[PDB]
């Protein structure tokens, strides 16, 4: 997250960090005991499921925690509509190797149902441990970045891309995306920030309507964050953890 704060410890308890060889890839959303979304991007065919932690509770990364908790994975469920990066379908379901307990740091979020919408100029959240600006990573101890940041239109989005566009470099907006951030840049989601929540104010409470996605170079102008919206596939995963781990 460039151009955010350090969150304090504890507010967005639903935030995990997702490592792959022990190195911090992407960010996390917990929404269940066992079941954590995520971008499916994160999560290419290549890596081993058994390289992947997810750490639970953490605020800052670095430092040591009795309230973080650390879990492997028992699947990965991207969706299987995901062909590619820029393809719709950028989430993935995680199944953790066994249940969490919630705590004061480890909670979930809402999930919003299929027709939830988050109008634009809504004032969400960004979370993540990612990098502070291009090529920069978080400085230990890596305290978890927020960003607020005002949703905008896959629409405007797609217009603000094409401003100074690189035709090789293409940049499209999907009906499963929507766009928050800046029009001047400097504020924004970066790299490492990838998977984790958008997290919306709606009625006094907080719903993950993103999935941080992609975007351009962090903090670029006419380049406002991408995310996957929850909304999109709040039927898919109802199926899919209904079958899989019926309560
Ligand atoms: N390197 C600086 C420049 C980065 C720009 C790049 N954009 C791009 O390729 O556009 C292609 C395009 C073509 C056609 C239609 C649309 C898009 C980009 O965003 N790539 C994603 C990962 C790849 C990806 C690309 C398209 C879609 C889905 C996934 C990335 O970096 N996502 C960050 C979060 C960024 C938050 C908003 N800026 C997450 O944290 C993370 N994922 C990563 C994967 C590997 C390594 C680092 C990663 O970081």
């Amino acid at each position: 997250i460039t151009g955010g704060s350090s969150a304090v410890a504890g507010q967005w308890p639903w935030q995990v960090s997702i490592t792959y060889e022990g190195v911090h890839v992407c960010g996390g959303s917990l929404v269940s005991e066992q079941w954590v979304l995520s971008a499916a991007h994160c999560f290419p065919s290549e890596h081993h499921k058994e390289a992947y932690e997810v750490k639970l509770g953490a605020h800052q990364l670095d430092s040591y925690s009795e309230d973080a908790k650390v879990s492997t994975l028992k699947d990965i469920i991207p969706h299987p509509s995901y062909l590619q990066e820029g393809s719709q379908g950028d989430i993935a379901l995680l199944q953790l190797s066994r249940p969490i307990t919630f705590s004061r740091y480890i909670r979930p979020i809402s999930l919003p149902a299929a027709q939830a919408s988050f109008p634009n100029g809504l004032h969400c959240t960004v979370t993540g441990w990612g990098h502070v600006a291009p090529s920069v990573s978080l400085l230990t101890p890596k305290p978890l970045q927020q960003l607020e940041v005002p949703l905008i239109s896959r629409e405007t989005c797609n217009s603000l891309y094409n401003i100074d566009a690189k035709p090789e470099e293409p940049h499209f907006v999907q009906e499963d995306m929507v766009c928050a951030g800046y029009v001047e840049g400097g504020k924004d989601a970066c790299q490492g920030d990838s998977g984790g929540p958008l997290s919306c104010p709606v009625e006094g409470l907080w719903y993950l309507t993103g999935i941080v996605s992609w975007g351009d170079a962090c903090g670029a102008r006419n380049r406002p964050g991408v995310y996957t919206l929850a909304s999109s596939y709040a039927s898919w995963i109802q199926s899919k953890v209904t079958e899989l781990q019926p309560r």
